């Protein structure tokens, strides 16, 4: 029935870093770990986090249902975080926002709501893509269509190619644009480059969707939130599926947003009254906690000032691990240009470790990087650099 | 596109109690409010709640991603809450559990996972049904099929009728059984009565699903969790989609479970490895908070002992409002037998207020009960009884 003749074959969190406990090793680190990690390789409760949580405990008098759209401040600031300021999408009210359990959990929200109401059948992808994006897309119809993103060799973005096999298929066809920077590649489009495909998405029907997981990680937070803004006062209709789990260190309590910015007020009202609709049908109403905690910081003149900064270093640290990794090669290695990393936004970079390198790695080297030469510059440590940079130059 | 030729017509939280602020009234209460409310008609942060939350704040060192299945204790106790003890479904390991954002959010989980893997096309319903169950069901295929539940007149359960037009359609057809007691009706099957349809679901293919939102509200918690247990060491395959939001007063932080109890270990493993699968595709991984907080109480010998009891009175209070409502009529009213309530589990009862009674109610009476003669015995107060019981006997 249900019973047998069931497949199994699960999501590869596990392509790496699980049984890292493994065969009782002296192993350095786990690299290609998604989440962020310090010089002790710890995943902490910020401070901001906790200083806001103190608030709640004593201030919260009701764990009563939170609205279907979650909370409205969470939005108003989500909103001015995204693209806004005093800025008119906010004042046009061309923008209407949703409290979603994750950005992951605001990307399917995007699916099943756009399946119906909207004339969507396909989702144009990116390659390499964050592969939980092929999956959550056929979660309610649709199909993903993986265009040309990274062109290998000189480890960068192909615009020659992307602007070719993306360009392709039909007017009511959507894409989901990728923030500042990428997964698995750390690669991005420049505002020159992006601004340039904004007018080309204005001119081909298209109609965007964006995955905004990392603001102020390796570009800035605001200029890194402008590679969206390129589009924002350009389009008419679009959507942002955003997170707080990377920049707030709030992975577990589930928070993101589903901002549909339709062309009016009254439109943005109903294209969304149906966006309103979706929520109910699974998890009617969002969780409060991490959500509460994102609005609260922003609110306290002296709490976000401490968050923004607690964010700054989560970066300084990433940006650090790049320049370091590479010194450790020019300084150590002297082989190939290990170069290209530093100048790629995020914690992710697509190492050029063609596959069974990444394998004659997990042994008598007890080292982990997820198959695609995909590493976490986040779990790349000062104390962890040296050991690593030996086992790279050994594997070549 | 998305833009216009969008419908709107939203979920009627709103069939009542929103604009209750309304036309500047002296109005009593809002009755038919779902959530629970005290003698001050407040929706509180229990104590248990907060005493567990103190724990977390200081004890929690990571807001790092929670597993896709959420936490395992949450399950192990969910598990022994459900049906277990030292009891073998637990030790057969015929049962395998999921941390879900709600029971609402563990009922679609049930849908899209059973759509595929499993040979399901229809969901047999109940009438009156909790109407967020027609909706979240066509959320990924399927169709609901509303059998005979309540037969009106002498305001009870029809077994004559239910055992007739439920019985009907085909072997790979499922139902979702309704806990102890009901929504909107407060009506239940007895263990004699239920035990009697257990062997008749064993004999017709069928294969259950249960909605377990209210344990220990107007039957007991355990005997009220046995009207499941009737089935549990009966079936082979089934599922429970449970909540903590009513019994934990944790509406907002989102918690429930998705317990698939397949016939073995290795089966329960894969019919579920696909149950494992679903989670990812929307909200990969559950929120921690309220989830954390449910396991923690159970754990502390002296914290659940305080929760179980904080639960006891949330009931004493409901059970109170029944006997009272009715005194207030025999004592006040003297008309019809207002009787039937007290002896119906939960906070809900299906008042016999045929529709435009419930309407020549919301005026110069400023009173609210959601259309179907559907009231909250939870928002029925001592100070609120008298006023109410005047406007009933006035409307007849």
């Amino acid at each position: 029935m249900f019973e047998n003749i069931t497949a199994a074959p699960a999501d590869p969190i596990l392509g790496l870093a699980d049984l890292f406990r493994a065969d009782e090793r002296p192993g350095k680190i786990n690299l290609g770990i998604g989440v962020y990690k310090d010089e002790t390789g710890k995943t902490p409760v910020l401070t901001s986090v906790k200083k806001a949580e103190q608030y709640l405990l004593e201030n919260e008098t009701t764990k009563n249902y939170l609205g279907i759209d979650g909370i409205p401040e969470f939005g108003r600031c989500t909103q001015e975080l995204l693209f806004g300021k005093g800025s008119a999408l906010i004042n046009d009210k061309r923008a209407r926002t949703a409290q979603t359990p994750g950005g992951t959990g605001a990307l399917r929200v995007a699916a099943d709501f756009l399946a119906k109401n909207t004339s969507v059948k396909r989702v144009w992808v990116s390659n390499p893509s964050w592969p939980n994006h092929k999956s959550v897309f056929n979660s309610a119809g649709l199909e993903v269509r993986e265009y040309a993103y990274y062109d290998a060799e000189n480890h960068t973005l192909d615009f020659d190619a992307l602007i070719n096999s993306l360009n392709e298929a039909q007017a009511g066809d959507v894409v989901l644009f990728h923030g500042c920077c990428h997964n698995p590649t750390g690669i991005d489009p420049t505002l020159e480059q992006w601004q340039t495909l904004a007018q080309l998405s204005v001119e081909k029907g298209w109609l965007p969707l964006f995955d905004f997981a990392y603001q102020g990680f390796a570009r800035g937070l605001e200029e890194d939130a402008e590679g969206l803004r390129a589009f924002a006062a350009m389009h008419k209709e679009l959507i942002v599926a955003s997170s707080y789990s990377k920049n707030f260190g709030l992975y577990n309590e589930r928070v993101g947003a589903c901002t549909l910015v339709a062309a009016d007020s009254e439109t943005v009202d109903r294209a969304f009254s149906q966006m309103k609709a979706a929520i109910d049908a699974n998890y009617s109403n969002p969780p409060a906690h991490g959500a509460s905690v994102v609005a609260t910081i922003l609110s306290n003149d002296a709490l976000r000032a401490i968050w923004e900064q607690e964010l700054t270093d989560m970066r300084q640290r990433i940006q650090r691990m790049r320049q370091l990794f590479v010194n450790t090669l020019q300084e150590k290695g002297a082989n190939r240009d290990f170069s290209f990393i530093i100048k790629q936004n995020g914690m992710f970079s697509f190492s050029g470790l063609t596959k069974e390198q990444v394998l004659r790695l997990r042994e008598e080297f007890g080292v982990y990087a997820v198959a695609s030469g995909r590493v976490n510059v986040a779990g790349m440590t000062p104390d962890n650099m040296a050991p690593l940079c030996e086992a790279i130059v050994a594997v070549l």
